[PDB]
């Protein structure tokens, strides 16, 4: 069921599906290709249940190729997809076959998949496939963008044989349009099961923040607002058991405390309710408004579900308790305000319990119930009926409720602008805001949509699994490395919140960090919110995602993927590959471990500011510096032996792997440091290194460099004293094999060559913390020559 899905991933190399698709939207290789099997798969299962024709057609198609059903159907469009979008500029389609033979699938249907892709039916056999193939296909077009464009596309294109023939497997199409709420996400996956069901038949598909898109049985019940109204009426209270859990206690204190009275006057009412010290008790002696709150004072501000249910599970909880005593409350605490006893009232104060029948009268208060307070349960309704009027409209579904004419109705909400008779929906959201969605939040938008049928499966758990950042592009599969990422899978999804009808889904940051959060969303906390984010793209398929404490707040299309926020800085921004994007934030990933371990606990705050400044600095001239973007300038201990050697030391291979590929720049300047790394080991042997015995003749070169008397030489007159001082002092410390000092000058000449390019470009003061950087991850580079496997 969510297996196919697995071997997928196993088998796409990690950079495989990474890999930007079309030029058009931010669509990743593996996003578009795992979606266009996934509802590929759901397509046929739809076709299983209602067509018994093409419920064997499909059977017997298995039985053709040996494959089992379910898993016949998704690989093929998988595959198909992959196969179309090997019209990517190489076409180098030999990749396939490495796939085929992780798949171990037969040459046969894939020989059948490309005269699927290109050419026609295979056969009569394989109609459904060629049909699900193509519907999936053409509903992730590059940027389907509407829901409406979806039909336009339809009919308009080839994709209409496929429609004429959808209708002979007593099968339709439908859609209705939904806007993203709060409200909506949360009761999203409730509808899906309920209204959506196989049991209807509806088997619903792929939204597109638009809206839904469905499918429709022949003959099944049609889509009816009715329920869609009268599902939030339930949702929309939160109705918590513990929500009735306090009155239970509440109204409970108020009584028990009387038990000794309250089971007396089951006979001689007058025993009790009249005193020989006078004629009768105040309604205070029997019920002080010391431990008694009145009703309506208890039941502050509920409706049904809790109001009614406080009402019925509330009137009758432990109401098989003192039935008798009981009754008091009601016939006395009815509350202030509303005396209405509304009853059978004597009008007697106090004598009225004698002249009054037995418990048998009881049953005629249980009467007056369902009546004043199932008004509020039809009360607020048009307030929100107006969305199902506006907001949930356009639909092939058939409004069920009445007009909004409701004569004269309250003023319309200050900001959820809807009429009242602010609006409760905000103070719902409010509430909610509280604690069960915490600010801030992760948003992540998917391009043109993303199937349903996968949005109830993706999950994660980080508590364990903390931040991890090593991967490889070719090395680790797709899947392998999602593993490393801590993605989880569960069809009963429990730390992810999706927005199903608004094409993307929301993280409360809460299950991501146990950080404190902040009541918004600041630059200082956003530092630390980072080093989570690359990782959930990649947990979904290569997705761009935005962090923000307004969930309403609309993500700003390259063809490449987007890590943002409320504010962007320098170094977020997108290279040009997704491949490279997700490691200039894996970059900050190892960066923020070490950081964690260097910095105090509060010390952290200050110094992941600075980085952050830092790192947004060197990324504005060259990407590549961004990547070695560690400080070595102002406002961090330079304490090298309390800063690399602590914890920079193990993730510097990796950094410097990032390094370098992030540009042209910055291989050449891995590949200079690396060599004269490798050259060092060589000349000094021994591991007694000091800081100062390795890096004095860089300065020295470097400080004559910048030496003002020689700056006036020309590029190449400069390059040459600073490279010349430089290895003279090497020379002076330790001699140099003619051969072996070769390897050093030709490198340093292109570092002090970019130097002077990174001074043509900013300024030579800013050159200066650059120089500084490359100085201390010389050391670093030299350290790591000596790793030699050292735990
Ligand atoms: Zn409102």
């Amino acid at each position: 069921l969510i297996g196919l899905v697995r071997t997928a991933l196993d088998s796409i190399t990690l950079g495989q599906g990474v890999n930007e698709a079309k030029i058009k939207s931010p669509q990743s290789y593996a996003f578009h290709t795992i979606s266009v099997g996934t509802i590929s798969l759901d397509i046929c299962k739809a076709i299983y249940s209602s067509s018994e024709i093409g419920r064997k057609q499909l059977e017997n198609l298995s039985k053709k190729y040996n494959m089992p059903f379910e898993d016949l159907w998704f690989y093929g469009g998988f595959l198909h997809d992959w196969n179309k979008l090997s019209g990517k500029e190489e076409n180098k389609e030999e990749l396939t076959k490495k796939i085929i033979d992780k798949l171990k699938l037969p040459n046969e249907f894939l020989h059948g998949i490309s005269t699927m892709a290109e050419g026609h039916l295979p056969d009569n056999l394989h109609l459904p496939l060629w049909v699900s193939i193509k519907l999936a296909d053409m509903l992730l077009i590059s940027d389907i963008g509407s829901v409406r464009d979806v039909f336009y596309f339809a009919n308009s294109d080839s994709y209409r044989n496929a429609i004429e023939a959808l209708k002979e497997y007593n099968l339709e199409l439908n859609y209705v349009s939904s806007t993203f709420r709060l409200f909506t996400l949360i009761a999203s996956k409730e509808l899906l099961n309920d209204v959506f069901n196989e049991k209807s038949g509806y088997f619903p598909l792929i939204s597109y923040a638009d809206g839904i898109v469905f499918l429709k049985r022949k003959n099944s019940q049609p889509v009816l607002l009715s329920k869609i109204v009268d599902l939030l009426s339930r949702q929309v209270f939160s109705s918590s058991s513990e929500v009735i859990e306090e009155k239970i206690s509440d109204i409970e204190k108020c009584i028990k405390n009387k038990e000794e009275l309250f089971r007396q006057m089951n006979i001689d009412v007058k025993s009790a309710i009249y005193d020989e010290e006078g004629k009768v008790k105040q309604i205070n002696a029997f019920l002080p408004t010391k431990v008694c709150k009145p009703f309506e004072d208890v039941v502050g501000n509920l409706d049904n579900k809790s109001k009614l249910q406080v009402a019925r599970e509330v009137i009758e909880r432990n109401r098989k308790d003192i039935p008798f005593g009981l009754l008091i409350y009601f016939v006395n605490k009815f509350s202030k305000n509303e005396e209405d006893y509304i009853r059978k009232g004597l009008g007697i104060n106090e004598k009225s319990l004698k002249y009054l029948l037995n418990i048998g009268d009881v049953q005629k208060a249980l009467d007056k119930i369902l009546e004043l307070l199932e008004k509020r349960y039809a009360e607020q309704s048009s307030d929100k009926t107006l969305l199902y009027y506006v907001k949930f409209s356009s639909s092939g579904n058939i409004i069920d409720d009445l007009p909004k004419i409701t004569d004269r109705p309250n003023d319309y909400c200050v900001v959820c602008g809807m009429p009242i008779y602010v609006c409760p929906i905000c103070i719902y959201e409010a509430n909610l805001m509280k604690d069960r969605v915490k600010p801030p939040y992760f948003i992540v938008t998917f391009y043109p949509g993303v199937p349903i049928s996968l949005l109830n499966i993706i999950d994660f758990d980080f508590s364990q699994s903390s931040i991890k950042y090593y991967i490889d592009e070719e090395k680790d599969t797709y899947f392998t490395a999602f593993e490393k990422m801590g993605g989880r899978l569960e069809p009963y999804v429990k730390k992810v919140l999706p927005a199903y009808f608004s094409s993307k889904v929301i993280i409360k940051a809460s299950e991501v960090s146990n950080f404190s959060l902040s009541t918004r969303l600041s630059k200082s906390e956003l530092n630390k919110l980072l080093p989570y984010a690359p990782m959930i793209s990649m947990i979904f398929l290569t997705s761009p995602v935005l962090i923000s404490s307004n969930l309403y707040e609309m993500p700003i299309h390259e063809r490449v993927i987007s890590i943002t926020s409320t504010y962007n800085y320098t170094f977020m921004k997108s290279l040009n590959s997704n491949l490279l994007t997700l490691y200039s934030i894996f970059a900050y990933s190892a960066k923020y471990d070490a950081m964690r371990k260097i910095c105090g606990r509060s010390d952290l705050d200050n110094c992941l500011g600075y980085l952050t400044e830092e790192m947004d600095l060197y990324s504005s001239v060259d990407p590549a510096l961004g990547v070695l973007s560690i400080g070595m300038g102002v406002g961090t201990p330079i304490d090298t032996d309390e800063k690399f050697f602590s914890a920079f030391l193990p993730v510097s291979g990796y950094l410097l792997k990032v390094t370098g590929k992030v540009s042209k720049m910055g291989e050449t300047l891995k590949s200079s440091i690396f060599s004269i790394a490798y050259a060092l080991k060589d000349i000094i042997k021994s591991q007694k290194v000091s800081k100062y015995d390795v890096t004095g003749f860089l300065r020295d070169g470097v400080d004559m460099f910048f030496k003002t008397t020689s700056v006036i030489k020309d590029k190449e007159d400069r390059i040459g004293i600073s490279v010349n001082a430089a290895i003279s002092s090497l020379e002076n410390k330790y001699a140099l094999d003619d051969q072996h000092r070769a390897q050093v000058y030709s490198a340093l000449q292109d570092i002090f060559k970019t130097l002077y390019s990174i001074e043509e470009e900013s300024d030579r003061s800013l050159a200066i913390s650059i120089a500084n950087t490359l100085s201390n991850w010389l050391y670093i580079a030299y350290k790591l020559v000596l790793q030699g496997d050292k735990s």
